[PDB]
């Protein structure tokens, strides 16, 4: 199992602009376009991204393309952040994929705010860190997702995802 698969499972694959959990204009596998309430903007943004006049529609190829750029960017972001790099580093392979998941979903900045959670993690304190994790808007907002990650963190296995 891997980040690409795991992520494609939480994100799904959409080929037409759509709105996400917050009503933001998105596309393909979790590729956020804009935070504006306007489609055009949104439309505008996809075109600039794919580099062509899409008219809010892309191919699977292209969707997987953004996904790569997106994954790649995420890892990199984690890698150049002083609150994550260390965490990342201390963690094992399965759990690293999890940091990635989260960053992906919420922004590096978003995730760098789980200070307490991040610490438990550093200390390799699974049960504690999972309890902490659950006390978030993130958790209350998109429950099923949180639960897979949180559970993966506690176990280190891809069960939740099997
Ligand atoms: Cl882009
Ligand atoms: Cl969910």
């Amino acid at each position: 199992m891997n980040i690409f698969e795991m992520l494609r499972i939480d994100e799904g694959l959409r080929l037409k602009i759509y709105k996400d959990t917050e009503g933001y204009y998105t596309i393909g596998i979790g590729h956020l376009l804009t935070k504006s309430p306007s489609l055009n903007a949104a439309k505008s943004e996809l075109d600039k991204a794919i580099g062509r006049n899409t008219n809010g529609v892309i191919t699977k190829d292209e969707a997987e393309k953004l996904f790569n750029q997106d994954v790649d960017a995420a890892v990199r972001g984690i890698l150049r952040n002083a609150k994550l790099k260390p965490v990342y580093d201390s963690l094992d392979a399965v759990r690293r994929a999890l940091l990635i998941n989260m960053v992906f979903q919420m922004g590096e900045t978003g995730v760098a705010g789980f200070t307490n959670s991040l610490r438990m993690l550093q200390q390799k304190r699974w049960d504690e860190a999972a309890v902490n994790l659950a006390k978030s808007r993130w958790y209350n907002q998109t429950p099923n997702r949180a639960k897979r990650v949180i559970t993966t963190f506690r176990t280190g296995t891809w069960d939740a995802y099997k």
